[PDB]
């Protein structure tokens, strides 16, 4: 019993973290096989960052300009190329600690574990959700770029995120491991804004099943609702429309607890219009949308 | 920028997790050098657990009765002994992945990272605080016993906790890595109760410094207070007395932000008597006491 914001065991990813230094700039890199992946603003000076021309900056660099360090060992760079906003540095040594891996592009609403690094040294691990406006509510200081977001399926590490920037609102933005940003952001030091964020409805309902599995069941009411009547009520609260695909994903939890998805929508509909009346759910006073149905099935089954 | 409940990178501990099976019972073990540490109720049947005599159960066992598995490899047990509520099994192979380590007894109020395991396989990592009533608010299913709590000082793993039980209230109890329970609990399946829990005052103030470092500063008032006048007001809210030792520990944060500890106590005193008036601090609607001053200095400096 018990429900906690859990992160994946980061050990497989720790063995891949390297420190990439170019000129005076130092950030983190992901060393998988004979290639190191890192944000392309490692080739920037502080003056360059206000408006950089990464293609112009990179042509002026050679393999020896990049200082890659794996612990105390310096890895000799034998090739370099840029894929969108990521820089790939081929090295003479393949990582013996390289786990089984794939590079995926997560969808908004899905979660991942962030392994926060500084100087190629992991410092901490925490769980994040890719918001519908394509930002994450992380905790990143200077030098944290190149810290990656990942999920673990038994023995396979699916890397889905690489840290690049922090917005004026405090939220964090980054790319997939192919260099493509999540959201309409560019890697230049200029004022940038994220779109309107919405509440991930399927995650709130999944978190309500986790609450029932844990004995918190005061919000359970006797009514049912239609998917259409739930979406009209939830619309004014900035809740994304719950689709049939979301109802299908909620199946395993609904089968386990014996509470139909549409009966749980009627419970949430009351919580939306009437509030919590000073009560808490799973210790929290606010409804939570950062736990996906799979994250709930992971701990509560 | 950003403030998150962060856990230590669990990689060093993952390389120490083994699966200990005796008879039909299977739980986790911590393999450091040539010794495996595990809860002593691995030698119990389900009937034995209501009221066990572990000394009587263990004398009936020999080295071959214990099945220790490190991945696919079975470790041959060449010795066994019981230290309080932990069982130590000497093995013929010393763990090549054993990190630099020490065994510590944490104080109430301090935090640690829990690496949750099942069948000797790590499944997740999360941060816990040892409550003043000696319980933790974890998330443990069946077979999670032997999952350890730890802190990492650069390269040294200080193991401070091992999971044993879940109380009727939902909270979790365990021993240090010497077999001594935290709190007045016994490892038998009987109704057990934890004492009255209190609010860790020094952690609330540390979390208020993290909030100011992050731009959340609406609660900052113009007043100061004495340590004595703060403790009298906080007493009725079930806040533990803030001692001079706590004020000294809060020094680094107070120096960094430029807010005196006694000025932050006056801000908290207002929050205690007047409430939050519908406002949140660091996104939370309730005051938080699970982040120690060192946890704040870790991310916010
Ligand atoms: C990479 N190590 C840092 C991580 C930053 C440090 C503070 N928290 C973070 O997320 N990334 C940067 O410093 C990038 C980098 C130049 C500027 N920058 C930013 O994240 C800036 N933000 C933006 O420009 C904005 F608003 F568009 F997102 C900064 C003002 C420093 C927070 C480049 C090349 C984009
Ligand atoms: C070890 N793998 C489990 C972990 C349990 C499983 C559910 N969540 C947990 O923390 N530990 C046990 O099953 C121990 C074990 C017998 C009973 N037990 C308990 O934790 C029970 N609780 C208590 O007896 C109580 F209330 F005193 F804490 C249980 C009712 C199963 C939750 C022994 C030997 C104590």
């Amino acid at each position: 019993s018990g429900f906690r914001k859990m992160a994946f065991p980061s050990g497989k990813v720790e063995g891949c973290m390297v420190q990439v230094t170019c000129g005076t700039t130092t950030l983190n890199g992901l060393w998988l096989d004979d290639v190191v992946y890192c944000p392309r603003h490692v080739i920037c000076t502080s003056e360059d960052m206000l408006n950089p021309n990464y293609e112009d900056l990179l042509i002026r660099k050679s393999n020896h300009n990049f200082l890659v360090q794996a612990g105390n060992v310096q890895l000799r760079v034998i090739g370099h190329s840029m894929q969108n906003c990521v820089l790939k540095l081929k090295v003479d040594t393949a990582n013996p600690k390289t786990p089984k891996y794939k590079f995926v592009r997560i969808q908004p609403g899905q979660t991942f574990s962030v392994l926060a690094c500084y100087n190629g040294s992991p410092s901490g691990v925490y769980q994040c959700a890719m918001r519908p406006n394509f930002t994450i509510k992380g905790s990143f200081l200077n030098g944290s770029c190149g810290s990656v977001g990942f999920n673990i399926d038994y023995d396979c590490v699916s890397f889905c995120y690489m840290h690049h920037m922090e917005l004026p609102t405090g939220v964090h933005v980054g790319t997939d491991l192919e260099g493509n940003f999540y959201g309409p952001f560019v890697d230049r030091q200029t004022a940038q804004a994220a779109g309107t964020d919405t509440t991930i409805t399927v995650n709130v309902l999944a978190w309500l099943y986790a609450a029932v599995i844990n004995g918190d069941r005061w919000f359970l009411n006797r009514f049912t609702t239609t998917l259409n009547d739930f979406n009209l009520v939830a619309m004014k609260y900035n809740y994304e429309p719950l689709t049939q695909d979301h109802v299908d994903i909620l199946g395993p939890l609904s089968a386990q607890t014996g509470i139909a998805v549409l009966d749980m929508c009627a419970s949430l509909k009351e919580l939306l219009q009437n509030g919590m009346n000073g009560r808490t759910i799973l210790g929290s006073a606010l409804l939570e949308d950062e736990f996906t149905p799979f994250d709930v099935v992971r701990q509560c089954s």
